[PDB]
């Protein structure tokens, strides 16, 4: 398997640009940057709104819990080459606590609103707006070589007032190399592709576009997470039984991979359940003949199947959001 788009971007780029591991980090200076407040954290980090003393500007501050160093070089390094591109988040400077070395990354100011919260209050022309400019930042990191691999809401920052997105949280994200063979264990559960559930080793790109369609299931139909299962294997199963198991079966003959007696014995059998049968009132606003071709567009088993996401950005369901941009 290797990717149908950006599959020679490292192969063309000089070694610097993604030997990350050869990076040497030019540490800033820890007292321009004050805690004002906690805002998040999650497995690897804790979040805060900032200030920078120097100019009174707001920012993120990072603080990140103890981290091999390859992996912050990773981060940072991913950071780094996507600085300035559509709707990516801004790292502006990285600092350590002089005594214990804890490291913290410093980011652009963003005022976001809990999706929770946000994603309810979304007419079904924001959804379409957000949904753009989530696959500019996604076009824009894989055409630079970079696959995400942890696409979900929490990862995405919204500024409703400033109308602004930013996508966040690049400490799983990984360069792409043709044919080289990967970590599954990525992505958050609800979110993880077909490859990750079964051992396809050697994704690409396209991995973010099923975690998007699955982002984007659960804003269309309302109800977040779209596949809720409660561990890696539960969660082939509750996919299964939307997309059926024929298309599961092609799927694995394709790419030559057996499921693991147990696996397949949980999996069984299942008539794949129409995209329709997902509406009801609270979300009919919302369920439209281009939302349905679009979403059924990216939750694809197979991955080589999927809509990239310079193809996801010219489908019809986003005709009025590029007509308003151009
Ligand atoms: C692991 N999950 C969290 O830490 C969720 S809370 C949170 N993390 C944020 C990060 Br990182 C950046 Br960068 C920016 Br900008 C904003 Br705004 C963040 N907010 C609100």
């Amino acid at each position: 398997s290797k990717a149908r788009v950006y599959a020679d971007v490292n192969v063309l780029r000089p070694k610097e640009y993604w030997d990350y591991e050869a990076l040497t980090v030019q540490w800033g200076e820890q007292d321009d940057y004050e805690v004002v407040r906690k805002v998040g954290r999650g497995k690897y980090s804790e979040v805060f709104e900032g200030i920078n003393v120097n100019n009174n500007e707001k920012c993120i501050i990072k603080i990140l819990k103890p981290v091999k160093k390859k992996k912050i070089k990773r981060e940072i390094k991913i950071l780094q080459n996507l600085c300035g591109g559509p709707n990516i988040v801004k790292l502006l400077d990285i600092v350590r606590d002089q005594h214990s070395k804890t490291p913290s990354l410093i980011f652009e100011y963003v005022n976001n609103t809990d999706f929770k919260v946000l994603y309810p209050t979304l007419t079904d022309y924001d959804i379409r707006y957000y949904i753009y400019e989530l696959l500019k930042a996604l076009d824009y990191c894989h055409s630079q070589g970079i696959m995400h691999r942890d696409v979900k809401p929490h990862n995405v920052m919204i500024d409703h007032e400033l109308r602004k997105l930013r996508l966040i949280d690049w400490g799983l994200a990984e360069f792409y190399h043709p044919g080289k063979e990967y970590n599954v264990r990525v992505a958050s559960r609800y979110f993880k592709g077909p490859e990750l559930l079964v051992d396809l080793q050697d994704y690409d790109y396209s991995l973010d576009m099923w975690s998007l369609g699955c982002m984007f299931a659960g804003m269309i139909f309302r109800k977040e997470p779209f596949f809720y299962g409660h561990d890696n294997h539960d969660q082939l199963v509750k996919i299964a039984k939307v997309l059926g198991t024929d298309g599961l079966n092609v799927y694995l003959n394709k790419y030559r991979i057996e499921l693991d007696p147990q696996l397949e014995a949980l999996v069984g059998r299942h008539s794949r359940k129409p995209w329709l049968k997902f509406m009801n009132a609270d979300n009919q606003h919302l369920v439209s003949p281009e939302a349905i071709d679009f979403l059924d567009k990216l939750l694809r088993y197979d991955h080589q199947e999927r809509l990239t996401a310079l193809e996801a950005m010219t489908h019809p369901y986003f005709q009025q959001v590029r007509a308003a941009e151009n």
